C-alpha cells in the first residue's frame, strides 16, 4: 500500500540504430509500462529526456527515458527530479545488467555502477548519492571483458531477445504489483523469475 517510488527511469542510448541495442533494455522496461498504461510520452527539452505521468492504482509515477548519452543521463534524472522535488531514495533506475543473465531480473536498492555509465553518470549528478532504486535486467556478458562495450551496444539474438522480453513483461507485471502490493511483494515475486 505504502512504496517508495515517484519516478522510473530508462536508460538509453538515443535513436533509431540504438533501440534493440541490450544497453537500452531499461528503457523497453518504460516503453512497455507506458505502452499498457496508455501514456504518450513528450520530448521535454528542459528534462533532457522523453517524459510522462502515470497513476497506477492511485499513485502517480512519473516517467523518464533521456536523450543525453548514456553516459551523461544523470543530467536528465536531476533535472526532473528536482524539478518536481523527487530525492534520488524515491527513484527507480531500470537498467541493462551484465551481471545477470537474459532472462532474469532483479529489484535493488542502492549499489555501485557495475561500470555502466549511465549509473556512473546517475550517481555523480544526483550529488554522488548512490541510494537510488534499480531495476537490473540481465543481458548476460561477453567472454572477455574488452568486448563488453561492443557487446552491450550490439542486438542480441533473436531467442536470446524472447527472453530478454520475457523478464521486461515480467518487470512491467513487477512493477504494477509494486505500486499496488509494496517492494517486498514485488521483490518476492520478480525474484522468483526466470524466462525458459
Amino acid at each position: 500500500v505504502s512504496q517508495p517510488i515517484k519516478l522510473l527511469v530508462g536508460l538509453a542510448n538515443p535513436g533509431p540504430e540504438y533501440a534493440k541495442t541490450r544497453h537500452n533494455a531499461g528503457a523497453w522496461v518504460v516503453e512497455e509500462l507506458a505502452r499498457i498504461h496508455n501514456v504518450t510520452l513528450k520530448n521535454e527539452p528542459k528534462f533532457f529526456g522523453l517524459t510522462g505521468r502515470l497513476l497506477i492504482n492511485s499513485q502517480e509515477l512519473r516517467v523518464l527515458i533521456p536523450t543525453t548519452f548514456m553516459n551523461l543521463s544523470g543530467k536528465a534524472i536531476a533535472a526532473l527530479a528536482n524539478f518536481y522535488q523527487i530525492k534520488p531514495e524515491e527513484i527507480m533506475v531500470a537498467h541493462d545488467e551484465l551481471d545477470l543473465p537474459p532472462g532474469v531480473a532483479k529489484f535493488k536498492q542502492g549499489g555501485g555502477h557495475g561500470g555502466h555509465n549511465g549509473l556512473k553518470d546517475t550517481i555523480s549528478k544526483l550529488g554522488n548519492n548512490k541510494e537510488f532504486y534499480r531495476l537490473r535486467l540481465g543481458i548476460g556478458h561477453p567472454g572477455h571483458k574488452d568486448k563488453v562495450a561492443g557487446y552491450v551496444l550490439g542486438k542480441a539474438p533473436a531467442k536470446e531477445q524472447e527472453c530478454l522480453d520475457a523478464a521486461v513483461d515480467e518487470s512491467v507485471r513487477c512493477l504494477e504489483i509494486l505500486m499496488k502490493d509494496g517492494l517486498t511483494k514485488a521483490q518476492n515475486r520478480l525474484h522468483t523469475f526466470k524466462a525458459e
